[PDB]
């Protein structure tokens, strides 16, 4: 199953900004809210926003800042990249410990989908290897915020800003830096050419065993260079020995090595999975890393 | 591809956890007003449950005998009872955190949130679909009873499933919040058998609304049917019977895409006679059918 964390420590955090017609979602943390820069544009800014130019012309009480029913009074604002933080006059009393981190492709994260400054929903993504985020993310989104929560500390990790013509979704991480080759400007930007992330599918794979799945296992072995010229073929990533070793635990448990697996996983992408499913998928599952997969089995 | 299975925001329900002790056996609660709400297992020893007595049990057991915790802070028992399969604490001190709520039994095909529990304390949430065998499909370990399902509506809390047992299949049973079972199954340690499982019908037709929605209408045909005749059919091909609650959940997306229900039901006939032929749906071809009518607005309209 896919799993995210519980987000009420960060829906204590999820407030509404508005400046002129534009209305999104921020992060009020401390005394501090942050939010895509966007929020200060206009239709006829929206080709090629000078951002410096148009946010120098900006007042503190051009922008409306709602917590729940309550206003919050901007005091003041300045801009760290892609991100505008407004400094409000009442420090969140929710606040959570929390720390800023940006996250490597192929790394899990779970994101609370915001409206409104009202928490919508919340799902599991994985950044993916060309910078993209396969979300679900609607008109107001943006300024929703993904996050990972280990022991007592909420590491913010994305923060969203846009959609990409082919329904992907593009953001930066809470100091404003995009992910990827992406620009905060109203244009139509393709991708890079994705790929899969092996380590992930070979997780997932271990998984579908755990849980007392083997259809797709076979005597067989390959050496981890060959592995990667067919993995490289099919646009996947290829697989390092750290992968490997990451992928100890799933292996001990199962006692089935790491090439051999890999060499089932060469099985399924030359052959296909010839009408069966795995774990209830039709196709490989690249979403869940090995201790996504460990914490849960 | 572009759905995906989205939880509800569990802040809410985390705000009413709590661990509920009897001797070793540690579970999860539901604290809300001043009534925690758990299952009676709780009061079984490992040995006592392959055949429990419950009422029995129960008479042994004092006010005094149950520790509830919310984290480490005792909160003091000061009754106790039984309803069905759950478990009643009265404590001395309201939940100050308990949300506008409700108890709903849900219906199959229905979907939730589950706020997955140990010690009484969130670790994950996923939505889940109540199967037509009254089956979840969950990702729960020992310890996890009590775990609860929800929907949110609006500021309410629609606490559907309080977990209690899995079976041998590896799936998942429980009871709503007034304890009754969902589904022919007991709280024993015994093996019990899942009955055999269906297609939800009423999803997959909220699917290809969904398709529609998109501009992916291929499989639109030019017939229609009665309910009657479409019922016989698909349950040859192990689909759910529709219900008239089930024609009726359809008709916002019915009106939505101006496609009358009984038309889709013409569609998916076709589409279980026939095969895709090679054809996808939004992308698969494989008919998804744990999203509901619901799901399909949420994520296409928000």
């Amino acid at each position: 199953r896919k799993m995210a964390f519980p987000s009420g420590k960060v829906e204590g955090c999820m407030v509404q900004v508005t400046c002129g017609t534009t209305t999104l979602n921020g992060l009020w943390l401390d005394d501090v809210v942050y939010c895509p820069r966007h929020v200060i544009c206009t239709s006829e800014d929206m080709l090629n926003p000078n951002y410096e130019d148009l946010l120098i012309r900006k007042s503190n009480h051009n922008f409306l800042v709602q917590a729940g029913n309550v206003q919050l009074r901007v005091i003041g604002h300045s801009m760290q990249n892609c991100v505008l933080k407004l400094k409000v006059d009442t420090a969140n009393p929710k606040t959570p410990k929390y720390k800023f981190v940006r996250i490597q492709p192929g790394q899990t994260f779970s994101v609370l989908a915001c409206y409104n400054g009202s928490p919508s929903g919340v799902y599991q993504c994985a950044m993916r290897p060309n910078f993209t985020i396969k979300g679900s993310f609607l008109n107001g989104s943006c300024g929703s915020v993904g996050f990972n929560i280990d022991y007592d500390c909420v590491s913010f990790c994305y923060m969203h800003h846009m959609e990409l013509p082919t329904g992907v979704h593009a953001g930066t991480d809470l100091e404003g830096n995009f992910y990827g080759p992406f620009v905060d400007r109203q244009t139509a930007q393709a991708a890079g050419t994705d790929t899969t992330i092996t380590v992930n599918v070979l997780a997932w794979l271990y998984a579908a065993v755990i849980n007392g799945d083997r259809w797709f296992l076979n005597r067989f072995t390959t050496t981890l260079n060959d592995f990667n010229l067919v993995a490289m073929k099919y646009n996947y990533e290829p697989l390092t020995q750290d992968h490997v070793d990451i992928l100890g635990p799933l292996s001990a448990q199962t006692g089935i090595a790491v090439l051999d697996m890999c060499a089932s996983l060469k099985e399924l992408l030359q052959n296909g999975m010839n009408g069966r499913t795995i774990l209830g998928s039709a196709l490989l599952e690249d979403e869940f890393t090995p201790f996504d997969v460990v914490r849960q089995c």
